[PDB]
């Protein structure tokens, strides 16, 4: 079927043949860059345009990544295309929370089918997408690198878009228990170092670092983002949410 270089590849001409010249650069980053393209990694991609999108050029962008990226119940070798889409003069002046354009995600699927269409929206957790991407990344397209495009975002911003989210997440851990507390403990310590870790050692880090009921739960989500079939439905995640947010008070 496919593969994660042909999945590269679709991804990267849809963008070009769909938005032609409104396409400035198409970027990946996360934990694909970041510590290895690892066969389970998921695949982030940041695109730049100058103008916005109307409805239906939103619409095909779904509409044709939807066959080249993996489903959530898929126990295949694809794996998740994540694209966000900026505007830059929507970038400067800086300002958190910063604008967004466009989303593609699989758990926005459900969504797509009843005729969502990812309209202008401000986002918060972009912020720190932005910051780690500014770092490290990998261009696929573009006369320019993702730094000249984005004013320097102070790690002010970063720290408080990282608790905005914060409290966003202990609100709706439910059904999302595997990925939000991993998610929780990378924000524990790319607040505290400075590092942004992908979520498989970021929870190791602070296991052993915590008390042993939490240090159970911290580890057995650990294995569940590995696969590793677990329920959550008896297990109490909302002590160790509690005291994971509580941890990242400072
Ligand atoms: C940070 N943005 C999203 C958002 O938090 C999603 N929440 C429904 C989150 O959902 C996941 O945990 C899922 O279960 C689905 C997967 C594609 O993305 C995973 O990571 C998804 C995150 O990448």
């Amino acid at each position: 079927y496919l593969n994660t270089y042909e999945q590269i590849n679709k991804v990267k001409k849809i963008l070009r043949k769909h938005l032609k010249n409104n396409l400035i650069g198409t970027y990946m980053f996360g934990s694909g860059v970041e510590s290895g393209l690892k066969p389970n990694s998921d695949l982030d991609f940041l695109v730049v345009v100058s103008e916005p999108l109307t409805d239906q050029s939103k619409e095909i962008l779904i509409q044709k990544i939807r066959p080249i990226s993996k489903k959530i119940g898929d126990k295949s070798n694809l794996r998740y295309i994540e694209l966000t889409i900026i505007i830059q003069q929507e970038m400067v002046p800086w300002n958190h929370p910063p604008k967004q354009e466009f989303i593609y995600g699989e758990w926005l699927q459900e969504l797509y089918e009843q005729g969502y269409i990812p309209q202008k929206e401000l986002n918060s957790d972009l912020t720190i997408m932005l910051y780690q991407a500014k770092r490290k990344n990998k261009r696929i397209y573009g006369n320019y690198d993702l730094e000249e495009l984005l004013p320097d975002i102070p790690f002010s911003d970063v720290r408080r878009a990282i608790m905005d989210s914060s409290e966003e997440l202990i609100d709706n851990y439910q059904d999302d228990e595997t990925n939000s507390i991993l998610t929780l403990c990378r924000m524990i310590l790319t607040m505290d170092t400075g590092k942004i870790i992908p979520k498989d050692i970021a929870g190791n880090a602070v296991a052993e670092s915590s008390p042993l009921e939490h240090r159970e739960r911290i580890l057995l989500a650990v294995r569940s983002y590995l696969g590793e079939n677990i329920e959550w439905t008896n297990e109490n995640v909302n002590l160790t949410i509690n005291y994971l947010n509580n941890r990242l008070k400072k």
